[PDB]
């Protein structure tokens, strides 16, 4: 599935997105967009040979099982295929867990490099939310 950006920001904010954490919406859509293109099938292997999962670009060194990244954990007790659905319930919940894990939104390096200090509520302009 690739979202359209209100689409996705509605998904988001019916799933408890939206001030999670004190992350006003914009900042989850911005994440997003930079990580995955907003594309739920979308996958990246990094350099130590983990792999990053669907439109929050969850990494399988922390978060999610694949069978193939060795050393790595499971912190949201799923398979790093659940993170490729249509359907984007395990995302969110587990990006619940991710944005709580210290380092706030950091964790994902597209958002501190091109989301953190900007205007990130232009990220849900003119939707009906
Ligand atoms: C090729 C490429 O660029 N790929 C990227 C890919 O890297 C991106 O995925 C992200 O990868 C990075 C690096 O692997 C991940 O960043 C990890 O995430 C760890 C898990 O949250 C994080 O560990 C946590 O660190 C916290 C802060 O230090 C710890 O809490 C603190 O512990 C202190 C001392 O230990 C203690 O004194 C404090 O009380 C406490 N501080 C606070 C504020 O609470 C926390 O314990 C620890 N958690 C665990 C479970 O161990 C690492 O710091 C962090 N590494 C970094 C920043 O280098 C990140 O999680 C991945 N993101 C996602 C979404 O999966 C990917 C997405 O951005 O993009 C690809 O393109």
């Amino acid at each position: 599935k690739v979202f359209g950006r209100c689409e996705l920001a509605a998904a988001m904010k019916r799933h408890g997105l939206d001030n999670y954490r004190g992350y006003s919406l914009g900042n989850w859509v911005c994440a997003a967009k930079f990580q995955s293109n907003f594309n739920t099938q979308a996958t990246n292997r990094n350099t130590d040979g983990s792999t990053d999962y669907g439109i929050l670009q969850i990494n399988s060194r922390w978060w999610c099982n694949d069978g193939r990244t060795p050393g790595s954990r499971n912190l949201c007790n799923i398979p790093c295929s659940a993170l490729l659905s249509s359907d984007i319930t395990a995302s969110v919940n587990c990006a619940k867990k991710i944005v709580s894990d210290g380092n706030g939104m950091n964790a994902w390096v597209a958002w501190r490099n091109r989301c953190k200090g900007t205007d990130v509520q232009a990220w849900i302009r003119g939707c009906r939310l």
